[PDB]
C-alpha cells in the first residue's frame, strides 16, 4: 500500500463486491450497551432512533443535572488520534453541544453537513450566521460569536469565539465546514476531500494539544464516519513501517467499537478506499 491497497481496490471493483463486502462490516460490529442514551429522560437529546452513543465511549457533559449528549469519543490507539463524533444538534441540544466543546477543549469542529436538505432539518443552526447577532445558551452560561469566514467554493473556514459568560474567559473555535457533500453520499472528488482534510490538519485542530476535534454530520455517522475512517487509514499508512498492512475494513471495525454505524453506505467504504489511496500518494 499504496500498492496493496489499490490492489484490493481493484479486485473488489472488479467482482462487483463493495455491497458484499460493507453487509459483512455491518454483521461483524460490535454491538454494546447504550442504556443511557435510551432512558426516558434522554429522548428530546435524540436526533435518531436507531443513533446511540455506546454507554463506555459516550462523551458525558459535566452538569448535575443530567450528564447526557449524543457524543463518542473514537479514541484510535495504534494511529495516536482521538475523535468525538456528534449528531447534528437539536434546536434544545445546542447548548450541550458548546457545553462539550468547552468542556472537552476542542479548538476545532467539523461539520459535514447543511442544516437542510432536501427540504428536511438536518441539524439546528447552532452558530451564529451574522458578526452583530450572537447567541448566548442560557442553560450553559455560554456565549458564541462570529468573527469572520472563509468562504471557499465547496467548504467555509469560520472563526468563532466561545465566551464562558460565567467566568468571561474566551476561546477561538475554527469551525470546518463541509458544504457540498451529500446525506448518504459522497464528496464530489477525492481531491476535494483531501484538500479539506489536509486545512483541517494543517490548522492545528488535531493536534494532541488541544482536545479532541468535534465532527458531526446529521447522525454523526455517515459522512463522520467516512471522513475519520480517512484521517486515521492515512495516519495508518504514514506510521507502519511496511504500510501495505493496512486493512481499511479492519480499521473501520475498530472504530464501530467506539461508536455504531460508522460509514453509512458501500459508496462511502468505496470512497474511503479512493481517499486513502489517493491521499497515500500525495503524502508519500
Ligand atoms: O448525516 C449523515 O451523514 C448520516 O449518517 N445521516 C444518517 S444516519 C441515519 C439516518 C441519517 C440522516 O441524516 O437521516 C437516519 C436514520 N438511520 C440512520
Ligand atoms: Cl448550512
Ligand atoms: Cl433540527
Ligand atoms: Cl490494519
Ligand atoms: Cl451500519
Amino acid at each position: 500500500a499504496s500498492m496493496e491497497m489499490e490492489k484490493e481496490f481493484e479486485q473488489i471493483d472488479k467482482s462487483g463486491s463493495w455491497a458484499a463486502i460493507y453487509q459483512d462490516i455491518r454483521h461483524e460490529a460490535s454491538d454494546f450497551p447504550c442504556r443511557v442514551a435510551k432512558l426516558p429522560k434522554n429522548k428530546n437529546r435524540n436526533r435518531y432512533r436507531d443513533v446511540s452513543p455506546f454507554d463506555h465511549s459516550r462523551i458525558k457533559l459535566h452538569q448535575e443535572d443530567n450528564d447526557y449528549i449524543n457524543a463518542s469519543l473514537i479514541k484510535m490507539e495504534e494511529a495516536q488520534r482521538s475523535y468525538i463524533l456528534t449528531q447534528g444538534p437539536l434546536p434544545n441540544t445546542c447548548g450541550h453541544f458548546w457545553e462539550m466543546v468547552w468542556e472537552q477543549k476542542s479548538r476545532g469542529v467539523v461539520m459535514l453537513n447543511r442544516v437542510m436538505e432536501k427540504g428536511s432539518l438536518k441539524c439546528a443552526q447552532y452558530w451564529p450566521q451574522k458578526e452583530e447577532k450572537e447567541m448566548i445558551f442560557e442553560d450553559t452560561n455560554l456565549k458564541l460569536t462570529l468573527i469572520s469566514e472563509d468562504i471557499k467554493s465547496y467548504y467555509t473556514v469560520r472563526q468563532l469565539e466561545l465566551e464562558n459568560l460565567t467566568t468571561q474567559e474566551t476561546r477561538e473555535i475554527l469551525h470546518f465546514h463541509y458544504t457540498t457533500w451529500p446525506d448518504f453520499g459522497v464528496p464530489e472528488s477525492p481531491a476535494s476531500f483531501l484538500n479539506f482534510l489536509f486545512k483541517v490538519r494543517e490548522s492545528g485542530s488535531l493536534s494532541p494539544e488541544h482536545g479532541p476535534v468535534v465532527v458531526h454530520c446529521s447522525a454523526g455517522i455517515g459522512r463522520s464516519g467516512t471522513f475519520c475512517l480517512a484521517d486515521t487509514c492515512l495516519l495508518l499508512m504514514d506510521k507502519r513501517k511496511d504500510p501495505s498492512s493496512v486493512d481499511i475494513k479492519k480499521v473501520l471495525l475498530e472504530m464501530r467499537k467506539f461508536r455504531m454505524g460508522l460509514i453509512q453506505t458501500a459508496d462511502q467504504l468505496r470512497f474511503s478506499y479512493l481517499a486513502v489511496i489517493e491521499g497515500a500518494k500525495f503524502i508519500m
